[PDB]
């Protein structure tokens, strides 16, 4: 494995996905993001391309991986929030686990909240 | 002393506000300043902002040679906080962005908001 030289640093920011929506109005649950390069270091940020529910769908996310730092916030009604970030390292099999805490006023058919994963392509990252 | 590859971290704490429009349809530019000269960055949108409920659309590109991508904001019903731009800062630590806005109302608009991410590795 030949490391990418520092002078050749670039960011890959095209890995996007969906957070699994809640089945209850108040829920705490986990989701495993899979298929990441094992042991690579990432920043995950929220983004939004999503019709507002207009029923106050609040979601907060943290990461369960060792040494992960930060928190992500979504809110879709009036005071829109698409905020925060988590720095984390994928585990030895290319997975990271997150904890979702949701508090939705209505949850008939919730549209997923959306994330983007950012990876510096440098060294063996 | 350069940062060796095994000590890669990210700094994602530089945030800022995009200059807001004064006409309903407007094109303008903004110089972002105070970046490490010649370092490579990624800029992403974020939102922590009360919606205008009057269809404030903003589209952003970067004028820097080497820049790639585009950012979109929209605050009413079909919400957009989307896209990204990868770019290098210039020799004096700056980058120029072009904003194209299409706002159904523009009475004292609240800025759209951004986050700059830097990989801390090598001399970046």
């Amino acid at each position: 494995p030949t490391p990418v030289e520092v002078s050749q640093l670039t960011y890959n920011a095209d890995t996007i996905g969906n957070w699994v929506p809640p089945t209850e109005l108040k829920q705490t649950y986990t989701q495993d993001i899979t298929g990441l390069k094992p042991n690579s270091k990432f920043i995950i940020v929220p983004y939004m391309d999503r019709v507002s529910s207009e029923v106050l769908q609040k979601c907060t996310i943290t990461c369960n991986e060792v040494d992960a730092v930060g928190s992500i916030s979504y809110f879709d009604t009036s005071a829109i929030k698409c905020d925060g970030y988590i720095s984390f390292q994928a585990n030895s099999i290319g997975e990271a686990t997150f904890t979702l805490v949701t508090d939705y006023q209505g949850a008939v058919d919730p549209k997923p909240y959306q994330y983007r994963i950012i990876r510096a392509i440098v060294g063996n990252n």
